[PDB]
């Protein structure tokens, strides 16, 4: 599921206290339940969030 990947992304953001990163993967959640984002797009943007959460 997209959406379980971006929900333990955000918790994980949480946990390390990377605001911005929290904000992002809510955001995607967000747009792609209003469909202002395809959900292929959610899904390459929850492996860019899980790449910048690991620096």
């Amino acid at each position: 599921s997209v959406i379980e990947k971006l929900r333990k992304l955000e918790k994980q953001a949480r946990k390390q206290g990377d605001e911005v990163l929290v904000m992002l993967a809510r955001m995607v959640l967000e747009y792609l339940e209003k469909g202002w984002v395809s959900e292929e797009d959610a899904d390459e943007s929850a492996d860019r969030i899980e790449e910048v959460l690991k620096k």
